[PDB]
Parts: structure tokens; sequence; C-alpha cells
């Protein structure tokens, strides 16, 4: 709703939280959001997210990651 | 479309792969792909998919996780 900050994401922002605990939960909620992500519709919707996301510069430091995600490079690299 | 796997998927599945680098790398595309499902329909569709979800037992090992996300429960654990 209008107006609410995502408390969630602000603590992902912060070097403090970043432990091996929370590390591998994040791991696997994105396996769980990368199988939603399969489903029809949500694929082309998220793409058209991305194009308009990359212009937004409050993602400064994710570059690497955007350009990956936009342009359907593999989640993560196997070297 | 029909009969193709998400290699991308299969490569998390491997402890080969769970490296900082690659931790790294997740943790954002984690936070970019939160702030898509902030957008006005995709949270109530990625909730139906949850619902379903939980029930396919190919999710072994992910019980805790699956039923945070179900429940609206913090994506990290912030302590305090």
């Amino acid at each position: 709703d209008l107006g609410t900050e995502n408390l969630y994401f602000q603590s992902m922002t912060n070097n403090k939280y970043y432990t091996e605990e929370n590390k591998k939960k994040v791991w696997k909620k994105h396996m769980i959001v990368l199988k939603f992500l399969e489903q029809p519709g949500i694929s082309e919707a998220y793409l058209n997210y991305l194009q308009e996301e990359i212009h937004n510069d409050e993602w400064i430091g994710f570059e690497n990651e955007f350009f990956e995600e936009l342009t359907g490079k593999p989640v993560i690299n196997v070297g």
C-alpha cells in the first residue's frame, strides 16, 4: 500500500545481517522465486520491470547483477 | 516451454557452487526481485504460487523457507 517502506528489503542493505545463516536463507528463497518466474506471464512482466529499473539510480552498486538479469545470464557463476 | 529444465536453477543445487562470489550475486539478485514482487498484481500471484508449491515434495529441505514466504515473514533474520 502507498507510502510503506519495505523493512525486509532495507535489512538486506546492511552488512551487519550478511551472515552465513541469512546467505543460506536468501539462496534458498531465491531458488523458490526462480521457479515462480518460470510461470507463464511472470517472466515477461519481470523483464518489463527490469527494462525500467535499470534506469533507476537508486540501484547503485547493482550494475553487474542487473545486466545479467536483463540479458538472461546465469544466476550464478559455475566457473 | 515444454521439456526444458532451468539449468540456472539446477546449478544452485550443487554445493560446489556455493562460493562467496555466488552468495553475493544471489543476495543482490534477490533484492532486485524483491522490488518486483512489490508491483501491483505480482504480490498476489506470488502468494497463489506459494500455496500450490508447498505441497510439492520436490522441495525437500526448503520447509522453513517456504513457510516464511507463505506467511510473510522477514526475508532475513535481523535478531533484535
